[PDB]
DNA sequence: TACCCGGGCATAT
DNA sequence: TTTGATTCATAACCTATAGATATGCCCGGGTA
RNA sequence: UCCGAGCCGGUUGUCGCGCGGUUCAAUCCCUGGUGCGGGUGCUAGUACCGGCUCCGCACUAUCUAUAGGUUAUGAA
């Protein structure tokens, strides 16, 4: 449910006009970056050295113990003996990497609000990284050892002496993950290479339980699967492939966006005491500082300010809350659910249907019944939004100062070995002022608030000219195409899952379709033999590649040649089709026939 | 010796 | 479907996960 | 290492057409839109009334951190 809300705002609206509550923000949030930045890298460096006998447990009070020691050092007295044994622990390394950065304790009072913050952010994304990319990683590793892509380039592809590689690969996975119970022979009938893996996976000590999987286990309990998930990050490293961020760094010297609450706001900002906090109502109190009557603060959908902001300096994002919130403390079918089959009575009623087809260039290519057709190209977002023209004034401020000169030799941060990773650390020092002083600049918060505001109008423009073209009110169907997570190497991120999203705010249905060989049928004659693919050859279009003398084969142009929907008078022998445009009229029928009751059409059914 | 207040620390499921 | 022909660092674009404050107890320094 | 959108053709519901012609749209400064009135600012001929701009009435818009793939640059 949508407990929450925000709406994000510029500095200068949201706060008052005071010079001095503006100041005193700016350097609270600024101590916390800092506070949160080597609290990170103290945690790595405490993990790494204590490496060498047995990977602690790392949980919620070792994150809070770290973020005290590095601010009050010795002067923190936790009075929980749990916490009172972390600090013991915790505290021989914190120093000592301390003086390898050269920092300096900020003794910052009232902390308790932001550590809290903090160190919760700090697990979860702990535990958002062991559960994405722990089965990923570990299989990843599999596919490596066996040389999966080199057997694929030097061996005959779709032979039946190279399936027998695949199913004997496909059944190790199930040993792998414990799922079956090998047999003696089965063991000592595995290759030199095959032994040495399944030796290897073992040392990992993974988890098991008697009647679920091991993906089971990862989303039951993903803390337990760290200590493993290090130990297969020095595996990486130690074969040379290419290693993956295992403990999430907060590298960043962009000034990042702090948490402000109620408690933080009087103890820093108004800098009262608690007691006369205490006799002050929260809107009363607010008031002070923030214009409560700026539209960024209107209520809802019955949802409030309730005091509770997180700004970086140039944005203020304003976040709403539910009174029916938790107070603090603490699917195949349904993703079903959202293709256009099982949503036909809506677009029956709908004033009209307008079918899209995502392409990584015509991110939106959209037609309807009346043939109004409407495209809202890649390079139209990038001119609306600046990314490119951004990205260009970034690059021109990084060579004017030499920044991406001091950045390239930085080691990596992903490695394991404790030398290496000092050697990352005073490579990072040696130059760090040089860099936060470069990063402290304006226009890197002013650029994430300035896309922001394009991004928002581009979208606002979008639907505005969807509006006009096809009327106030129509349904969207989008193919269920999407290259969410995964992208296709030497071509560049697209919005693809993103839209349904953007359709639903601006309370637009949006519904999936199947796009199986829906750009390979001509509509004019419902056959798919006489399509023609990739039939002409032109030079590559990238300047770089086209300078190297590259030829590439055109993708979007396709062709029928059906004498039927040919012409006498005709010279080129095919009917010309543009890819985007076969697929929205292809979804156009697809889409009639199922209004229709008629179904999916059989031509587009798959095997 | 005893009380007050500001701040430090703990915890909610 | 889709559109193209090995390692590291810094930004971004995208997709996904998790979390998005408040009340009470005590203790030490100062004052009566 | 580069790119806006619309329309007319070569063209025929065709292009990563660095194909030809035509219109406005954005490069700094800006959280965005929607429905009402006013205040007069600009737009059209004698209340007809459409459009841009502010005023304020209320409905709506989910952000932060991290991880993965990719992109741009700097090093191999
Ligand atoms: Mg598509
Ligand atoms: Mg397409
Ligand atoms: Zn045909």
């Amino acid at each position: 449910p949508t407990l929450h809300t925000c709406n994000k705002t510029s500095f200068a609206k949201a706060f008052l006009p005071n010079e001095t509550y503006r100041q005193r923000l700016l350097d609270y949030i600024a101590i916390i970056h800092q506070l949160a930045d080597h609290a990170s890298h103290a945690l790595k460096f405490y993990i790494l050295s204590t490496s060498t006998s047995s990977f602690p447990v790392v949980h919620e009070d070792t994150i809070e113990a770290i973020l005290y020691l590095l601010n009050k050092g010795e002067a923190w007295h936790p009075r929980k003996e749990a916490k009172k044994a972390w600090r013991d622990c915790l505290l021989p390394y914190v120093q000592r990497y301390c003086q390898i950065v050269g920092f300096i304790h900020p003794n910052l009072r009232g902390e308790q609000q932001s550590i809290n913050y903090l160190t919760v952010s700090m697990m979860t994304n702990l535990k958002v990284n062991v559960q994405e990319h722990f089965m990923q990683m570990l299989l990843r590793y599999i596919n490596l050892r066996f040389d999966v892509k080199g057997q694929k380039q030097r061996l005959p592809p779709k032979s039946d002496a190279r399936k027998a590689f695949f199913t004997r690969l496909r059944y190790l996975k199930s040993v792998f993950l414990f799922d079956v119970v090998p047999e003696l022979e089965f063991l000592d009938d595995l290759t030199p290479l095959e032994s040495e893996v399944l030796e290897e996976i073992w040392s990992l000590d993974l988890p098991f339980l008697p009647n679920d999987p091991l993906a089971y286990a990862i989303v039951a309990d993903p803390m337990s699967f760290f200590p493993a998930y290090c130990k297969l990050s020095g595996l990486y490293e130690q074969y040379g492939f290419q290693r993956f961020s295992a403990i999430p760094l907060r590298r960043s010297l962009i000034q990042s966006h702090v948490r402000i609450d109620t408690i933080i706001l009087y103890q820093h900002i108004l800098c009262i005491t608690r007691r006369d906090a205490e006799t002050v109502e929260k809107d009363d109190l607010w008031m002070r500082v923030c214009n409560l009557c700026t539209k960024a603060f209107r209520s809802r959908c019955g949802m409030h300010f309730e005091g509770s902001i997180t700004t970086d300096g140039a944005s203020v994002s304003v976040y709403l809350k539910h009174p029916e919130a938790d107070k603090y403390g603490k699917v195949a079918a349904e993703v079903k659910a959202l293709y256009v089959e099982n949503n036909l009575p809506a677009c029956r009623a709908a004033e009209n249907v307008v079918v899209i087809d995502p392409n990584k260039r015509d991110i939106l290519y959209c037609q309807d019944s009346n043939g109004t057709t409407f495209r809202y190209t890649a390079n139209q977002r990038a001119v609306e939004t600046g990314s490119r023209r951004f990205a260009k004034r970034r690059e021109a401020m990084k060579e004017e100062a030499g920044v991406d000169l001091i950045e390239s030799r930085i080691p990596s941060h992903k490695t394991m070995n404790l030398m290496d990773f000092t050697r990352y650390l005073l490579v990072r020092r040696a130059d760090w002022d040089r860099r936060k002083e470069f990063y402290s600049h304006p226009a890197h918060t002013r650029w994430k608030w300035h896309s922001f505001i394009n991004r928002q109008k581009s979208e606002s423009d979008l639907i505005s000219n969807m509006r006009n073209k096809y009327g106030e009110n129509f349904t969207v169907v989008m193919g269920d195409w999407s290259d969410a997570g995964r992208t296709a190497r030497f071509q560049t991120s697209s919005k693809t899952k993103g839209w349904r999203t953007l359709f639903k705010r601006n309370r637009i249905d949006c519904f999936l379709l199947d796009e199986y060989k829906t750009s390979s049928v001509c509509p004019r004659c419902s056959s798919s033999e006489f399509v023609e693919k990739k039939f002409k050859t032109r030079p590559h279009s990238r300047p770089w590649r086209r300078r190297e003398g590259k030829i590439e084969k055109v993708h979007g142009l396709l062709g029928c040649t059906n004498p039927n929907c040919l012409q006498q008078a005709w010279t080129s022998g095919m009917r010309y089709w543009n890819r985007d445009m076969l697929s929205t009229c292809n979804m156009l029928l697809i889409v009639r026939s199922m209004l229709d009751g008629h179904g999916r059409p059989e031509v587009f059914s798959r095997s």
